[PDB]
């Protein structure tokens, strides 16, 4: 991961109506990164703990944008079906995937961090019921 107080990296991906959407698209909010993929269980299992926050937060200046590394669209458009997770949900191409990732320097899955309306990372390593109280204290 990158130190809190960095700049979050650009990423754009295309998402699931066909249109290419980057973190820059959502300056002026908070949003939360979640880099996932659908062979991630532990990815898969904060779901809940993303929509309860998506839903508490979204009409205050919030949301949530998730990016797959799924190598399989199939794969991953099967995932959000099973999870409901109608969040913003953009696939990176294959030729972005290295790139993002070593920009944002993952190491491992799940990687959930809260990005600021400036695009400046304020926080990281976020599971389960501190997820939401962090984005709580953020945005309220
Ligand atoms: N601007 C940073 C970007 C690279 C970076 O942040 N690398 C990771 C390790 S791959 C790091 O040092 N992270 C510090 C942290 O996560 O606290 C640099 O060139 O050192
Ligand atoms: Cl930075
Ligand atoms: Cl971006
Ligand atoms: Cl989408
Ligand atoms: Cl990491
Ligand atoms: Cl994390």
């Amino acid at each position: 991961s990158l130190a809190t107080g960095s700049v979050a990296p650009a990423i754009t991906g295309i998402d699931l109506k066909g249109n290419s959407v980057s973190l820059n698209d959502f300056k002026g909010k908070y949003v939360l990164v979640d880099f996932w993929f659908a062979g991630c269980s532990w990815c898969r299992k904060e779901t809940p703990y993303l929509l309860k926050t998506y839903n508490a937060f979204k009409d205050k200046g919030f949301t949530i944008y998730g990016v797959s590394t799924d190598r399989r669209e199939e794969d991953w458009k099967k995932a959000i079906e099973e999870d409901k997770s109608y969040w913003n949900q953009v696939l990176l191409q294959k030729d972005d995937v290295k790139d993002v990732l070593e920009s944002y320097c993952i190491v491992g899955f799940p990687h959930i961090i809260l990005v600021d309306p400036e695009g400046k990372i304020v926080a990281k390593e976020l599971r389960g019921d501190d997820l939401y109280n962090t984005v709580e204290k953020f945005v309220n």
